[PDB]
């Protein structure tokens, strides 16, 4: 298991422009395209990511293209924080994957607000931060997938995804 199978697992693959979980338009596998209530402006914003006029539609090479941006912008945002940096440097390859995937989850900033927990990853008290992370919205609105992670985070293993 990696990076990439642990997220096509989590947010699935769609084909057409859907709505996740918060009701905002996405497409593929979890690349959210907009905020706007508008799917015109979802349209609009998919036409530009993609490079041609989809009218809702992409293909899984496009799919899979708008992934590898995403995991790789995940990255970069958390090497180029400095909240996350330290945290993801301390981390074993295992968990360095769950970092990313919340940081691909909720961003950069949203990732950052997890101050305490943070703390307890870096300091390697792996119980006391899988508590802490489930004291969240995030824990509270998408239940089976935190599980999932702050598993990932308790363990280091890849148990929960097999
Ligand atoms: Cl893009
Ligand atoms: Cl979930």
């Amino acid at each position: 298991m990696n990076i990439f199978e642990m997220l096509r697992i989590d947010e699935g693959l769609r084909l057409k422009i859907y709505k996740d979980t918060e009701g905002y338009y996405t497409i593929g596998i979890g690349h959210l395209l907009t905020k706007s209530p508008s799917l015109n402006a979802a349209k609009s914003e998919l036409d530009k990511a993609i490079g041609r006029n989809t009218n809702g539609v992409i293909t899984k090479d496009e799919a899979e293209k708008l992934f590898n941006q995403d995991v790789d912008a995940a990255v970069r945002g958390i090497l180029r924080n400095a909240k996350l940096k330290p945290v993801y440097d301390s981390l074993d390859a295992v968990r360095r994957a769950a970092a990313i995937n919340m940081v691909f989850q909720m961003g950069e900033t949203g990732v950052a607000g997890f101050t305490n927990s943070l703390r307890m990853l870096q300091q390697k008290r792996w119980d006391e931060a899988a508590v802490n992370l489930a004291k969240s919205r995030w824990y509270n609105q998408t239940p089976n997938r935190a599980k999932r992670v702050i598993t990932t985070f308790r363990t280091g293993t890849w148990d929960a995804y097999k």
